[PDB]
């Protein structure tokens, strides 16, 4: 099957895998330059990024889900805070301009993940 | 079905557009700032970013292709150069440091996308 993946940086591969190990993702390969993760089929690559700067990233991807609020609730039950302030931090659904819901996650290296329902 | 799709930049979507739609894409969703390219399973997200310098771009993204001699055939047949600066472009499939092959193409705002053979 032809899949598109994002591809997104990590200053740290210990580390971004622990905080997506909390949300469900494993290991599915890693070298000393990249990493992929996978939670089902949900498909993420990371390169080694030691040299970022989160803010001034415009790193982001999408993440269109069945079940949106299952896996905020994940994010908030693994102690992810709601806050606007700081990274890593979640954005609460919220009704968009195109009739569907959509929050937001910001993972340890200021990446925007955006999580959107899928049309039912 | 859970998707994650990448998310890349683009100074003109008219110019995006019309360099995908050569190699099978249609658009699916546009507004001002957002645009949704498709084809088949490949789904490709680009937000304005009129401020990016394509010769100086981090941004790519993996296509994980069932059939990379094929589409790579497409990126030929429609003109793209297999050169080894400037953009657009194309790189061969190489037998990479995995088994597998790979090939790149480098989009008209300086994203690269890798070219992957799924192993069936
Ligand atoms: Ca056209």
């Amino acid at each position: 099957t032809d899949q598109a993946t994002p591809n997104l940086p990590s200053r740290d591969f210990d580390s971004t895998a622990a905080f997506y190990e909390r949300l469900g993702f494993g290991i599915v390969f890693r070298d000393a330059g990249w990493m992929i993760l996978q939670r089902g089929d949900l498909m993420l690559e990371f390169f080694a990024h030691p040299g970022l700067d989160p803010l001034a990233s415009w790193f982001s991807c999408c993440l269109r889900l069945d079940d949106l609020a299952e896996f905020y609730r994940q994010c908030k039950s693994v102690g992810i805070q709601e806050t606007s302030s700081g990274y890593p931090r979640i954005h609460a659904p919220e009704l968009q301009g195109w009739g569907g819901t959509m929050a937001a996650l910001v993972d340890p290296d200021g990446t925007l993940l955006r999580l959107i329902q899928n049309e039912l």
